[PDB]
């Protein structure tokens, strides 16, 4: 079903002239912002040319296909509707305030573990949910994919290479495999460390391939001590940022884990910190 968007619990008959261009949005690829004018609702309507490159046009249905499903999830960024026009065709995403690359940037610095904590129940679950629910690896972990927005909700972005990824995120069994949801347990260890002391861990590399290079030779990048982080968020980062794949762990004891149960029940104000982060803006 197309043409109708679903905005909360109303649908609307809509058309791609019933929507106001605000202008492009800046994100990995045509992202637009535009405004429901029978509603006012700003949302994040995406137009996949007709005549655009086949390979993109693949990988922008592959997500679709994968967000329409993952309805249920509250941690999968939703799909209010889709317009199908003779040349074009219009997904209508929600709208959200940025990622956590740009959220990196804006801050110049270290991001809370309190945050990070929301998060990373939000990613899990939202990892967990696609290889149980649809068997779908995402296999591109970063934190350009992970969404937040006023509300104070983190959400997953978009799996245009999901099968039922950037190489300075990749597992060490996806450089050198033997003879796989655990590869992406590693891609989340490094964003996470990347977040809570704003530096990427594998730094001074001015080539992919020297990056594939210190995450088989060196050591796992652990969080450091003298940042007061709990025992538990680095029991976290220590088993994601598990070398031998074998060993490390799935989603299943993932949950499980104490930093995970921690922040599930723990009342954070990821929205009130939100705003005051945007605030601050070049
Ligand atoms: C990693 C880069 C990224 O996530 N970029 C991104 C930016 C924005 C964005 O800047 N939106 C503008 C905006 C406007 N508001 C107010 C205006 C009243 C609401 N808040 N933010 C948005 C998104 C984004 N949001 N949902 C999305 C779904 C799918 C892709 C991107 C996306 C991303």
């Amino acid at each position: 079903q197309t043409g109708y968007l679903t905005i909360g619990g109303q649908r609307y008959q809509a058309e791609i002239n019933d929507l106001e261009n605000l202008g492009e949005m800046g994100s990995g690829t045509q992202v637009w912002k535009m405004r429901f004018r029978k509603t006012g609702h700003v949302i994040a309507v995406k137009q996949m040319r007709r005549s655009g490159n086949k390979e993109e046009n693949k990988r922008i249905l592959m997500d679709l296909d994968v967000v329409l499903k993952s309805h249920d999830c509250p941690y999968i960024v939703q799909c209010f509707g889709t317009f199908i026009t003779n040349t074009d065709v219009f997904i209508a995403m929600e709208l959200m305030g940025t990622c956590a690359e740009k959220l990196k940037k804006r801050m110049q610095g270290p991001i809370p573990e309190r945050i990070l904590g929301k998060m990373t129940v939000a990613i899990v679950k939202a990892l967990y949910y696609l290889k149980e629910k649809h068997g779908v690896i995402h296999r591109d972990v970063k934190p350009s994919n992970i969404l937040l927005d006023e509300r104070g909700q983190i959400k997953l972005c978009d799996f245009g290479i999901s099968g039922r990824g950037c190489a300075a995120y990749m597992a060490p069994e996806r450089i050198d495999p033997p003879d796989d949801i655990r590869a992406d347990v590693w891609s989340l260890g490094i964003s996470l460390v990347e977040l809570a002391t704003g530096q990427f861990p594998y730094k001074n590399c001015k080539t992919d391939f020297e990056v594939l290079t210190k995450v088989l030779q060196e050591e796992p990048p652990l969080l450091p001590g003298h940042m007061g982080f709990s025992g538990d968020f680095q029991s976290f980062v220590k088993d994601c940022l598990t070398k031998d794949h074998r060993k490390r762990p799935k989603y299943n004891k993932l949950l499980e884990h104490s930093f995970i149960k921690r922040y599930e029940t723990l009342e954070v104000d990821v929205a009130s910190w939100f705003k005051d982060v945007m605030a601050k803006t070049e």
